[PDB]
Parts: C-alpha cells; structure tokens; sequence
C-alpha cells in the first residue's frame, strides 16, 4: 500500500539511534531513490547533514513531532535487548539532542511546505553540502 517518492517526509529508525526525521531523495551517484526488502535513499534532517539507504520496514510517514512518543513506545515491543531499547529514547542532552531538535524543526517546516518547495529548500547539494539558506538558519 505504501510507496514513497522523492520529497516525502518519513521518520527513519537506524541501529544505535532513536527515530529521526528524514526526507526521501535521489542518491547523487546512482540517481535512484528506491531499489530492491525495498530500500529508499533518505536525507537526515539536522545541522550535520547525512544520507543513507533505509529499508521500508524502518520508515513511517512524518506528520509531526507529536508522533515520536508513540514511535518510541511501539518500537520497544520489538527491541528486547537493553542496548537496543535504550536507543529508542530521545537523546538526553548535548549536541545529539540539539541536532535531533533542529532536525524536527526543519522537518516540521518541510511538512507545511509543498513537495516541490521542500525539495528546492532542503535537498543537499553535491560536489554533500547543505543549501546555504538552510545552513544560515541552523547557524
Ligand atoms: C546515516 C548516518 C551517517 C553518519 C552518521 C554520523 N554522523 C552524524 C552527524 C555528525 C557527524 C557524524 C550518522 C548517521 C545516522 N544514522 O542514523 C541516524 C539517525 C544518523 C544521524 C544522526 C545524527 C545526525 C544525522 C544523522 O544527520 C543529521 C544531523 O544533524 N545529525
């Protein structure tokens, strides 16, 4: 039923990290955004930009920050060991929490923008660099 496209907003669950706001985008070298068990190429929102391929089973549509609590809770049932379960919590403090909060601010802005608007603003530029307007607003 679900098939993501470039510009779609998703929470991504990665080993060693809590659910993080992302945007589906095209891989700069392969030129694809999906491949086959299905994978999608995503950008991680925040001030320290990263990209990666994620499996669909580890993506959930992004609506807003309010979803995080239920994602943390529901994922606990499928993370039986302590090191996995502890990573579901929002980062305690420091630089990782500030990155996650900035990620959420950016994703919430993207969510009230159109697909093309969020793509023009938030897509990374490749030579991987942030769009200068995004970098200035983040600091
Ligand atoms: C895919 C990936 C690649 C590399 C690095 C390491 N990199 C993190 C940023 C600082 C330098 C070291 C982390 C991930 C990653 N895998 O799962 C999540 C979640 C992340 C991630 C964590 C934090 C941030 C991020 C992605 O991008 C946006 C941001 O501002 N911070």
């Amino acid at each position: 039923l679900l098939k993501y496209n470039v510009g779609d907003l998703v929470w991504s669950k990665v080993s060693g990290y809590p659910w993080w706001p992302c945007m589906v985008s095209a891989d700069p070298l392969l030129h694809s955004y999906t491949k086959l068990a299905r994978q999608y190429h995503v950008q991680f929102f925040g001030d320290a930009p990263e990209r990666a391929w994620i499996f669909e089973k580890s993506l959930v549509a992004f609506e807003g920050e309010g979803q995080f609590e239920k994602l943390c809770q529901e994922s606990a049932k499928q993370a039986p060991t302590a090191a996995e379960k502890i990573k579901l919590l929002a980062p305690i403090s420091g630089k990782l929490r500030a990155q996650w909060e900035m990620g959420i601010v950016q994703a919430e802005e993207a969510a009230s923008m159109s697909v093309e608007e969020r793509k023009a603003k938030f897509t990374f530029l490749y030579v991987l660099h942030l769009n200068p307007q995004v970098a200035k607003e983040a600091g």
